[PDB]
């Protein structure tokens, strides 16, 4: 059976989305997560919301125990995790208000635990190599968009669609994020490399999450929040929790579809391939 | 008033900048600054040095504390800091013996305590998420810029002036340096690449040592010292003699640069350099 | 005179090289190396082979103590080091089969001792900042290709061959690597700039490992093994642990044909000039003396 949980970034610190059941405080095998985790139902699908930053967003991007955070879930046995991450726009259409369901990303991050898996005590035996090539849950991807357009907001998809025919805001139907480390942001000099790379959006928060989640078997899906243009063309904290005021009721109304969306479709084929995925990425046992 | 704290890089492991008023052993809440801090005037301009290697070069460019060294001077009531780089060219126009008044950078560093806040046991207790789109202090830049000029040193910029300008040695008036973090140099597969990125030199100590500045409520402004073409592109007593000249000239800009500081009124700068720390606090 | 570490990667867990004589439990100042250490001999020349992952691969490429590896070779008397490193190609040219004796490379990998010297306790009292320019030992590579040529593996030259010259399985005779942290492999969209920066191979183990030889004042080469494409070629089999592990088993037996006779090459030449100038090189790269 479907459990979704999710991971609220930047201004979703009051969801609201459904009138809570429960609350838990857990530990994992790699710490305890951000905070205490919230518990209740759309319609008869379980869900649990926890805020990646913790109540008062005390914990900076490099400091989110993503390890925890994701493993208290799957231990809650979520079988998704639906993601928001603010993020800054490095292309002209991406305008503040937009919102981006990502599918690719390029890491720029370190110093983060970003495996289960090592030698270190901290860590579960083996050695994981995952494939990420498209490191995301399609399936849950393609959800989101759906959800999107069941709730009568616009989608967007330049495959398809000439630039005059998207209109603000929207829902960006693919696009591809560089995760910085933060906590500063970008350089004018790095904002313009990482468009010269082809980069849609910049955020710090989404690696390691995407990749833990398919560690643990997870389908994972992150709606990126349009909050700035970086410096390309001035980001700024202020600036960020203005437009997430904004666009949150919009990230509400999309992540509430998207559960039911999820509970009204068969997983297991799904579910048995992530967490076969898991296992024949074992170096260590093949 | 004004009081300006001074870095020195490679070459400036005893500078003679100014008599000795005074030297201050201290420590931070984040450790030890890389060696004692030597207090004096330029006039009537109040100034502190420290070499960001220590007496005798021992400390790595990536072991180097340069958050207790930020705040160090930062708690000596500094309210300006200058600095120096030693770095290698990317670009046919950057000649050894050039200087460069660095504006914009991209970072390569990891492993390296680059932020005073977090939730982490050994910071500081906050969010800070500082704007970077033009990391130094224009106001100050453009100081060691005149410092230069009053110098007489070349000054050339590729924005303002025709290629005749460029006459060696000079100053470059801007340029984006790639810090890495060493300690050994680059490859020549990363230097056609850095080049290709239209980066124009290559270091190892400006990040996060900016960075940290700006959080410091401090106006921060980097001269770097072409040293070498990086190997996209040699006997050791010349390159040793070209670098005791290039320390010459840096040591009067630096000079000059303080006076120049002392000049003007910073109230406004300050009050401003401050206020981006507070507005920057997201947990607040 | 000379000895020959060598450094197995993926597919050499048990290295299976030449008859034990010696088996070394030892450590470092900066710790144990990933397994004990086999010394024996290939014809006449003096050998020392490790698994950079220990026996049962338990070691992921983050956590590998390449210091105490390299350190430990040098300990037991080693003038030369030849690494293998298995890779996911970037390139059309460059196929699952075919060898690349490596030449340039990139480096993304963070959160590695990469140096021998610093101020803290855990290293040695100093500063060395080594040129890296070429970073490998190019006697050594070019023995590494000849060594190929003299056992009938096609060598690809691209400076003097035609694209249609190249027939696979061939070595490259030369090539970049991006080296990545890991463990997970890389994305379509980092694949991608990775080729569009012009890098010909993807991997998680050559550096810091290239780069602490060079500190030791040791020859290094690598030997990289075309395992998969990277992602970016998704018309092919997607690069996964089991497509690696398989196109391993069937290039293993090649991969040691080329390091045993490139051990016997290197026996027959001098080294009195090159393992000096390796020396002088550290030495002159000491920036606290
Ligand atoms: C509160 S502003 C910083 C937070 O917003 C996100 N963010 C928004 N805009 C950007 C940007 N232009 N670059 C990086 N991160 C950003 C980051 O992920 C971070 O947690
Ligand atoms: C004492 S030599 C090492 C110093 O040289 C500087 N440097 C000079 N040239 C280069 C270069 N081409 N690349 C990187 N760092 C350099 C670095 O910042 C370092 O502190
Ligand atoms: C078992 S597959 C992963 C191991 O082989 C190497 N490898 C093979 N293919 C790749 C690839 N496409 N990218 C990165 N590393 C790879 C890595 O260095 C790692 O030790």
């Amino acid at each position: 059976k479907v459990k979704v949980g999710i991971i609220g970034g930047t201004g979703f610190d009051d969801p609201n989305l459904f009138k809570k059941v429960g609350v838990r405080q857990v530990t994992t095998p790699f710490g305890k997560p951000s905070d205490t985790l919230v518990e209740g139902f759309v319609g008869d699908v379980a869900c649990v919301v926890l805020p990646r930053h913790g109540k008062g967003h005390l914990i900076p991007p490099s400091e989110v125990n993503y390890r925890a955070n994701v493993w208290a879930l799957k231990d809650l046995g979520c079988t998704h995790i639906l993601a928001t991450n603010a993020c800054g726009s490095l292309q002209e259409d991406l305008v503040p208000g937009d919102f981006v369901v990502l599918n690719q990303f390029m890491d720029k991050t370190w110093g983060r635990e970003n495996t289960f898996y090592g030698s270190k005590p901290d860590s579960l035996k083996g050695v994981l190599h995952m494939p990420m090539a498209e490191p995301f849950c399609e399936r849950t991807r393609q959800i989101l968009i759906q959800a999107a357009r069941n709730k009568s907001i616009n989608v967007y998809d330049k495959k398809t669609m000439d630039k005059s025919a998207c209109i603000h805001p929207c829902v960006h139907a693919e696009g591809s994020a560089v995760t910085i480390n933060g906590p500063r942001f970008s350089t004018r000099c790095e904002s313009f490399i990482h468009k010269a790379m082809g980069l849609d959006i910049v955020n710090m928060t989404l690696v390691p999450e995407v990749s833990l989640a398919r560690e643990a078997g997870l389908s994972y899906a992150s709606i990126a929040i349009v909050t700035d243009f970086d410096c390309w063309k001035h980001v700024c904290v202020d600036m960020v929790l203005e437009q997430f005021r904004k666009s949150v009721v919009h990230v509400r109304e999309i992540l509430l579809e998207a559960v039911a969306l999820i509970g009204a479709e068969d997983w297991t084929k799904t579910i048995e391939a992530n967490k076969a995925l898991v296992m024949s990425s074992r170096q260590d046992l093949l």
